């Protein structure tokens, strides 16, 4: 039915450590408007579930699309 | 191929303004381990698509789907 279309980048990753001492990557997705950005979405990913994903490098445009009981988050085409 | 499957809780929802005074609700998804949480998600979306999503309350499970390419978070089933 409705859908709306997010187009973000990546600014940051950082590896961070929880208490069990297991890696995450925190990886910072932000929405440029105007020229601003705004935050738009934070992951925080062990490094298999990254290596699943594909490359998300810091620069890469993400499509986040949002529709009736799904989120996607995609690289751009 | 191969996918990851993650188990989230909406621990926390909160409004906050950009610059532009844009109105956000910032939506923190985190996982359970063991009894500790960890961050997994954090989004932040405006009313309207929040609204095309659908219900994303305060202790509501959601599913997060890796695949190679996309990342999908649905309510639980």
């Amino acid at each position: 039915s409705h859908m709306s279309l997010i187009r973000g980048v990546v600014v940051s990753k950082q590896l961070v450590y929880d208490p069990t001492g297991t890696k995450y990557v925190k990886i910072d997705v932000v929405e440029e408007k105007e020229k601003i950005t705004v935050p738009r979405i934070t992951l925080w990913l062990t490094e298999e579930e990254e290596e699943v994903f594909g490359d998300i490098d810091v620069g890469d445009v993400i499509e986040i699309n949002i529709e009736n009981g799904a989120i996607t988050i995609k690289p751009e085409s």
